[PDB]
């Protein structure tokens, strides 16, 4: 049962409703009033790990796979033949595309790497309608370039996890299909990229809403944004926290 997201026709609402279904699914609980990812060590296997698909039409599409405990993407499907990220979780392969031949990606998935093997950094790696369909396109075609591969990546990562994350990210991708503009991220975008599991911390962690470890984020106008506390209202940004502890 993937939740579902299609290129063609694609609207500021479909997209919007893609992503409302996909925190849903993704959600453990609230903490502060933020939603927050499982905790990975009380939850069941069988519910770690679910399924995207991603479809420029009735007879081209791929599946993603996603881990529930941090919302990372660790697969990717394309007919009878899945790919899994060098440091996917060992237990992965065992639920998803388990009726598909898998192949191990030579690149792991961080930022870092995706990067160095799409010899372009996140700046640089345009994002939006079209980057996705030539995105769907190329997984489905099977090629192997691992360049493209791991750009392809970046940008579903990004339209798809980060914007899962961050509410300023999925609407900035909104935005982009609204308007048939694409879009490269920003210094703001990047910086939540960066920081999401320092913000999950921060929160949780808290104490009389003031985080024990501040945070540097960046703002629109590319200035550093000093976050402390739950108050602070960069905070409203958090869609989907990563389980850090208890409060
Ligand atoms: N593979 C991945 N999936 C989701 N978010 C990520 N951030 C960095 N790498 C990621």
């Amino acid at each position: 049962r993937p939740i579902k997201f299609s290129t063609e026709g694609a609207t500021s609402q479909s997209y919007k409703q893609f992503i409302e279904a996909l925190r849903e699914r993704l959600r453990g609980g609230l903490i502060h009033d933020i939603p927050v990812l499982p905790d990975p060590t009380t939850l069941q296997e069988r519910n770690r790990y679910i399924t995207v698909e991603l479809s420029n039409s009735d007879t081209e599409s791929i599946e993603v796979g996603i881990d529930v405990t941090n919302a990372y993407v660790v697969a990717y499907r394309a007919g009878t033949q899945s790919h899994f990220l060098r440091d996917a979780p060992s237990s992965a392969s065992d639920y998803l595309f388990t009726g598909t031949d898998q192949h191990s990606l030579p690149f792991y998935g961080t930022y870092g790497d995706l990067e160095r093997w799409a010899h372009q950094s996140r700046q640089q790696i345009p994002l939006g309608l079209q980057a996705l369909t030539h995105g769907i396109s190329f997984f489905r075609s099977g090629g192997n370039d691992n360049e493209e591969k791991a750009r392809t990546l970046i940008v579903i990562i990004q339209m798809v996890a980060e914007a899962a994350r961050f509410r300023y990210i999925s609407n900035r991708v909104r935005v982009s299909i609204q308007t048939g503009t694409a879009f490269q991220p920003d210094a703001a975008m990047i910086s939540l990229e960066n920081n999401w599991d320092n913000l999950s911390r921060g929160v949780q962690e808290s104490v009389q809403d003031t985080f024990p470890n501040q945070v540097t984020l960046t703002n629109i106008r590319n200035e550093p944004v000093i976050v402390d506390s739950l108050s602070h209202p960069t905070v409203a940004v958090l869609a989907l926290m990563l389980f850090v502890c208890n409060p």
